[PDB]
């Protein structure tokens, strides 16, 4: 009856985000609808809380598009979320090198290319384009956060499965650029966000792995400072 209490079960049900998600699934839904979908639910319009005048009268966690195939695999955070603990509680040397090996020691290989665009055409046209890619099969999944009351360049994260593979990372970078995105891209592996690697890190570990600037595309390795 313990955790079965109202107070306990209440805190036990809390999650990062409890709001629904605006999703276009290529699996269940072909590529003849995306068109109206993109026009029916733009990120500059779709609001985080479902504000009046929005295509959503209710909070929307994300705006997501899934292509043909998207195993919900996060690897095996279990052991990983244990190995990280065993290391810290040892004074062991924590470096981008040990975390890299960590993600490999648990087959949790997937990261995300992030970018933040100013609300409006840049975001809407970039996202639209990006979501026009997904449905075709060149990317696995991509999302874009809805506007937030006091504006602010919203988010657009692109996903690839296997960061250790710079080649697969670049093809995604390639797709993003082909969509005409001139913004800066920064790749962040799930291990980082998972094992909690904020920006005010006391362990001098950057939350970014790779970066990319328009030209063309200048892709860097912020780990050993090397140009791909």
């Amino acid at each position: 009856e313990d955790g079965f209490t109202a107070e306990h079960l209440a805190a036990e049900a809390m999650a990062a985000d409890m709001d629904p998600w605006l999703v276009f699934d290529a699996r269940t839904t072909p590529a003849t609808e995306l068109d109206a979908w993109l026009a029916k639910y733009p990120p500059s319009q779709v609001t985080r809380y479902g504000d009046p005048g929005s295509p959503n009268s209710e909070p929307v966690g994300w705006i997501a598009v899934y292509g043909q195939g998207y195993s919900p695999n996060s690897g095996d955070v279990q052991g990983l979320q244990a190995a990280w603990e065993a290391l810290q509680t040892s004074g062991r040397p924590i470096t981008p090198g040990t975390l890299r090996q960590l993600a490999i020691t648990h087959h949790v290989l997937s990261g995300k290319w992030l970018m933040h665009l100013a609300p409006g055409f840049k975001l809407d046209h970039a996202w639209a384009g990006i979501a026009r890619a997904v449905v075709e099969g060149r990317l696995q999944v991509a999302k874009v956060s809805p506007r937030a009351k006091e504006g602010g360049r919203q988010v657009i994260c692109v996903y690839t499965d296997d960061f250790t593979d710079r080649l697969g990372v670049l093809e995604a970078d390639s797709a993003i650029r082909a969509a005409g995105i001139k913004c800066l891209l920064t790749y962040k592996p799930d291990v980082y966000t998972y094992l909690g690697i904020y920006r005010a890190n006391r362990w001098h570990l950057c939350p970014t792995l790779y970066e990319s600037r328009f030209q063309g595309s200048r892709v860097l390795d912020r780990a050993n400072n090397v140009e791909l």
